[PDB]
């Protein structure tokens, strides 16, 4: 029923779980030692939210830089919505970058997913 709010800090991103909207938010660089010590508690959360109900949960991405370790957590994380849009769970991806840096990790994940899965300029 909590909602998840991780601080972001220099090597770890924002990230709230906004469990009355089913909004997931991301923001900042990822590139702590240990990315499932932060990540495996936004996976469980997910987990809860999709074992809950029948509400549509939507992802907005604003990620930066992504460890090796941070890119295997985000996949874990599309594959749960994955398998929730494969049994008719309404679920979204919005991914924002800026294009002053294209975006190819961005279209690699999109090219995993089936759910709808936006790259926003």
């Amino acid at each position: 029923m909590s909602d998840l709010h991780i601080p972001g800090t220099q090597s770890t991103p924002a990230i709230q779980g906004d469990w009355q909207a089913g909004r997931l938010s991301m923001q900042g660089d990822s590139y702590p030692e240990n990315s499932y010590e932060l990540f495996g508690q936004v996976i469980d959360w997910v987990e809860r939210f999709l074992a809950d109900g029948q509400r549509p949960l939507e992802l907005d991405l604003r990620l930066l830089y992504l460890n090796t370790s941070s890119i295997k957590a985000m996949m874990d994380i599309l594959d749960l919505l994955e398998e929730a849009h494969q049994g008719g769970r309404p679920v979204s991806l919005r991914w924002h970058y800026d294009r002053r840096n294209v975006a190819e990790l961005a279209e690699e994940f999109r090219e995993d997913c089936s759910f709808p899965f936006a790259i926003q300029a």
